[PDB]
């Protein structure tokens, strides 16, 4: 968990500029969230960038689990494996209110976070899932117990996140 870099907002939430993918390499972290969708189908944005890393072996495992136990819940969770990015990969379903999902589940979604003591993530159901950058940050901050380092992969949006939680 040797996180550099990042400016501390809360007494458990930390910020940075940066590809989560290159973090991971870095890092080793316990935890890495993955921003998943109910199928574990990592076809493109930030899960599709964590299963590259892997080689396909996040993909693999994600399609055995989905076998056995049927999709996740939107707002829900599982553990797999971290391969060489991480101990463990917490895919976390946010809600993509592009295509008509509740952004109340965006609580749920953060509450997964609160059964690791540390995790690497993304800022939940941003990007092409739709939902204001800066409200999943407000939730992140109001729900997330745990020590989550969020990893942004935009320079204008991290500035623009930043300004927004020291108003
Ligand atoms: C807001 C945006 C800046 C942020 N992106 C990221 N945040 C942190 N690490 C990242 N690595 C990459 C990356 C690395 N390689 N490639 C080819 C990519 C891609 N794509 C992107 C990325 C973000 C945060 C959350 C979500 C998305 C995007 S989404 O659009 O994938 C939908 C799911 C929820």
């Amino acid at each position: 968990n040797s996180f550099s870099g990042y400016l501390k907002l809360t007494d458990n939430v930390y910020i940075k500029n940066a590809d989560i993918v290159e973090e991971a390499k870095k890092v080793k972290p316990t935890v890495v969230v993955n921003a998943a969708n109910v199928y574990l189908k990592h076809g493109g944005g930030v899960a599709g960038a964590l299963n590259k890393a892997t080689n396909n072996a996040m993909q693999v495992e994600s399609d055995d689990y989905i076998a056995t136990n049927g999709p996740l819940k939107v707002g829900g969770s599982c553990v797999l494996s971290g391969h060489n990015l991480a101990k463990h990969c917490l895919h976390v379903v946010g809600p993509n209110v592009n295509k008509g999902e509740d952004i109340q589940l965006l609580k749920s979604a953060y509450e997964n976070f609160n059964q690791h003591e540390v995790l690497l993530a993304p800022l939940l159901s941003a990007g092409i899932f739709g939902a204001d950058p800066i409200h999943s940050l407000r939730v992140c901050v109001d729900t997330v117990r745990t020590n989550v380092y969020l990893a942004v992969f935009d320079k204008n949006l991290y500035d623009k996140l930043v300004s927004s939680f020291l108003e």
